[PDB]
């Protein structure tokens, strides 16, 4: 894997792939993400030196992604990572998910991978330093982002959600919004992670129609409050108050669906990530005893065909972010034919490692020239 056929700052470099497989034989999976999370803290993650194809630009209404392919929520959950990550080769990053006071999470061990399927199980239970530390650090990032103009069109979106003991979600909504709103280019509401008690109910067609109202309400306080300040209020990468996602679960029925895209429709929701973990899958041995919702190979062909539903019906006016077992650029390809705009990727950094954006990107822009795309906007929805 020597990477001169495509030194050490090259992602492709070849220790990393044998340094990576040792990881996942011998090293428990909280330790190897620390261990990432430490190098990118002290800025020796390796970098992808390209200039992306803008043959494979996306876009979601006016975040211009500058290539498809963003780091999905509960990757960097605190935001200490966000330049390294994204220099690996991404167009964005979603940090979170956030709650307004910090939690260390469900007890350990909660974290298990399974090389064989490429899957990973995780019952973390929404761990973070809270949202004040958190928009502290992301603060950190927007003000170095202002001095490299390297950074200048990368996208940070933010996860929120609630802390464990909270009765009502949207108070902890808008806190979040009310503290990190301005840093953030879009918000992401997480109302599908299966490791908080009761999360999921709020997918309900009522609860989720005045959550989205509640936040979009808030947010749009924010602006009317804050514009005549000296210092500008958006202090983000589109220069814009953040738009709106909410990130939904596979777990749900065609009718639950159904109500839910026409809430997404009245409530004129920006983007849908589609999707959270699912808690379905029962086919891996070494899973069997363990708690929480699982992400990798095997939630592909859930989360594609959840894709192509939410597409119709939705009557496709509300853009799609694919998250869901995306490895290769087939994979990438399948799901933006599917009806996504753009693709977030978290199994695919766990199993691939340093290379995982330069490799995807490069496999996705060969499948564009040998299927006859001008480019990548053009195959959306295109299964359709
Ligand atoms: C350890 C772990 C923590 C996660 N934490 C979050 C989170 O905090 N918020 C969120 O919206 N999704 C979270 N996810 C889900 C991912 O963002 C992603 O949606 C999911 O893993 C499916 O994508 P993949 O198959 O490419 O891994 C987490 C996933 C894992 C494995
Ligand atoms: C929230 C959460 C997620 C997790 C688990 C699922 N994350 C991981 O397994 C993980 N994350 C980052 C890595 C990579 C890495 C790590 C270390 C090294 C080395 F340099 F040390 F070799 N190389 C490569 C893949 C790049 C891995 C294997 N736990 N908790
Ligand atoms: O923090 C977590 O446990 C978590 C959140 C989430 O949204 N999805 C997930 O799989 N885990």
């Amino acid at each position: 894997h020597h990477h001169a056929e495509n030194e050490s700052y090259n992602p492709e470099f070849f220790l990393y792939d044998i340094f990576l497989k040792f990881c996942l034989k011998y090293i428990d999976g909280e330790i190897c993400h620390d261990l990432f999370l430490l190098l990118g803290k002290y800025n020796i993650l390796p970098y992808d030196t390209s200039n992306d194809s803008i043959y494979a630009c996306t876009n979601i209404k006016h975040l211009d992604f500058i290539n498809p392919f963003g780091v999905a929520a509960g990757f960097d959950k605190n935001g200490v990572c966000i330049d390294s990550i994204l220099k690996l080769g991404f167009s964005f990053i979603e940090i979170g998910t956030i709650t307004p006071r910090g939690q260390t999470g469900n007890a350990k061990p909660r974290i298990f991978r399974d090389v064989e399927s490429r899957s990973i199980i995780n019952s973390c239970g929404f761990n973070n330093m809270g949202c004040d530390k958190v928009t502290e650090n992301l603060i950190l990032f927007r003000k170095r982002q202002e001095e490299d103009k390297l950074l200048s069109k990368h996208i940070v979106g933010v996860s929120i959600g609630k802390n464990k003991d909270t009765v009502n979600i949207v108070d902890d909504l808008k806190y979040c919004i009310n503290k990190i709103g301005r840093y953030a280019d879009y918000i992401a509401i997480n109302v599908s992670s299966p490791n908080t008690p009761g999360l999921r109910d709020n997918q309900e067609a009522g609860k989720l129609k005045n959550i989205i109202l509640s936040v979009k309400e808030e947010i749009d306080n924010l602006e009317k409050n804050n514009i005549m300040n000296d210092e500008f209020l958006w202090f983000n990468t589109t220069k814009k108050k953040p738009l709106v996602f909410v990130k939904l679960a596979p777990d749900l029925n065609q009718e639950q669906k159904k109500e839910i895209a026409d809430v997404l429709l009245e409530t004129n929701i920006d983007g849908m990530i589609i999707s959270n973990t699912t808690t379905q899958i029962n086919d891996i041995k070494s899973f069997e005893n363990k708690k929480g919702g699982v992400s990798g190979a095997k939630l592909k062909d859930i989360s594609t065909k959840f894709i192509c539903e939410m597409y119709n019906y939705t009557n496709k006016q509300i853009p799609i972010i694919a998250s869901g077992g995306i490895f290769s650029g087939l994979d990438a390809l399948e799901k933006i034919e599917a009806g996504a705009s753009v693709c977030q990727l978290y199994s695919c950094l766990v199993f691939n490692g340093m290379k995982s954006a330069v490799q995807i990107k490069r496999e996705l822009n060969h499948l564009l020239y040998q299927r006859g795309y001008y480019n990548l906007k053009e195959a959306i929805g295109r299964k359709h």
